[PDB]
């Protein structure tokens, strides 16, 4: 026959990875469908539950064809074989509680999930726990260097001059409008992150679909405030869409920005770096 | 200085296909940034206008840190690159007329654009416009098996028996029902197509994202009707939204679907394949 064993792997984040040993008990080999098997392939291949309560899979369904030989793991007599998934990318575990998951069938374990914590927000792309956790607290510092930027506006100036350029009251005017709308995404649209993305660059948008916001490496290799920050990050990316600010990507970096403001403070105002350096305000 | 020249690549599909080449005039080496190469980094590279008024970029924005020496191409004096670009994928090119195309800045070649052709189609993951205009279509033809399909549970059966096995009224109403909302969806909901899927298999689906269906590999492989067929794929597709039908993926091709029929009609009525199957009827 075939036995499934579930064990929890030990760790310090809010992640779920488990370990899956099947074994095969008998004395001829079997043939195991490697879409049976955890991967890079979504497959839902757990039930999870929170509380008594099956909780939703998230990840995708597949169309594939008939499996041949090439479809199969084989697994020889006597043999195991155990592999690694992350559970949390792809159920609904944001939700604080007691969970079981059993591969599905194996032995169940069971643990406590912590609880990553108008507006809402949403994730794709396998966002574990931790990531869906971090990027809730991006997003908080998000609305407040995005609150602070508006405030700033509406007073009455290096901050402006430094990102913006020469004063025109259009000009601020249309960055107060971009900003507002900025602010009003964070505290009232609904926003969906997806860290599917495995680029080294910081995240991308596509501007006519809002308000997702993909998520690369140097989006998590980024402090959470500051300089190119992750709050930032979601700052300039909101920015793009059509419906918040319509801003494209002339350039990047704060000494390409700085040098926008002072060469062409119209391009300046249409830049996703320049509008995030501002509510960064790193220097202050 | 640095020259772009811009020739339309000819060829029998409708795909828009631009060879560029820059040309570095200069005594000196000069380095050109990566990202303002055509490449497989979406960038809004080109001016594109239809009859005389530009029209959408449609693919995404990245936020880059400031480039460095890696980011860099170089090109010697004298020396020239070429570059190929599929531009259809990229812009807005999807209604019928006369365009122009410039890099953007290059000479403008022109051409026209045949077209690709409550309910409406939109796209994402650069599908050219040969592709915009064989998943409409694909389209065409779902909706002729999903209405015949449709037509059959409200008559009064092989048909019926073969993809759902023992007859009884619960059953039959459900995969009326499921037919009914497949059809629905077709015929008048918000579709989306994505092309960007480079996997093996036909398509996938996120449940919970109606109504996107991302094309792999086997769609484009695929028969536009017939058995696991175009057609099919999409009414495959459309069953797994939670709003249609709420499909799983219990088991792939002809033969197990006849199996599931056989031994478990329940788990076959639930099952992404059979309701593809009985659709397709093929062989009738
Ligand atoms: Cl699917
Ligand atoms: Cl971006
Ligand atoms: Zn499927
Ligand atoms: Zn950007």
């Amino acid at each position: 026959g075939l036995d499934a064993q579930l064990t929890l792997v030990d760790g310090s984040t809010d992640d779920v990875r488990v370990n899956l040993t099947l074994t095969n008990t008998g004395d001829k080999p079997i043939r195991l469908l490697k879409w049976q098997l955890p991967g890079s392939d979504d497959a839902p291949l757990f039930l999870v539950e929170r509380d008594g309560q099956p909780v939703s899979y998230e990840g995708a369904l597949i169309k594939r064809a008939a499996p041949t030989d090439k479809d199969f793991q084989l697994l020889k007599a006597g043999q195991s074989l155990t592999v690694q998934a992350e559970v949390s990318g792809l159920y609904d575990m944001s939700a604080q509680g007691q969970y079981s998951i059993r591969y599905q069938e194996s032995n169940a374990i069971t643990l406590w999930v912590e609880g990553v914590n108008a507006g809402s927000v949403s994730f794709s792309g396998r966002c574990t726990n931790t990531q869906k956790s971090d990027l809730l607290t991006a997003l908080d510092a998000a609305s407040g260097i995005s609150n602070n930027a508006s405030s700033y506006l509406a007073v009455d100036g290096q901050r402006y001059r430094s990102w913006f350029g020469a004063y025109s009251s259009a000009r601020w005017d249309q960055a107060e409008t971009n900003f507002s709308k900025i602010k009003d995404a964070i505290d009232n649209k609904p926003l969906t992150f997806d860290c599917s993305c495995k680029q080294s660059y910081f995240a991308y948008v596509y501007p006519d679909q809002p308000y997702k916001v993909y998520l690369c490496k140097s989006f998590w290799t980024a402090p959470v405030t500051g300089s190119d920050s992750r709050a930032g990050t979601i700052v300039h990316q909101l920015s793009h869409f059509n419906v918040v600010a319509g801003t494209d990507d002339l350039g990047y970096g704060q000494a390409n920005a700085r040098n926008l403001a002072k060469t062409d403070p119209v391009k300046a105002l249409n830049n996703a770096d320049n509008h995030e350096y501002f509510a960064e305000n790193t220097p202050s």
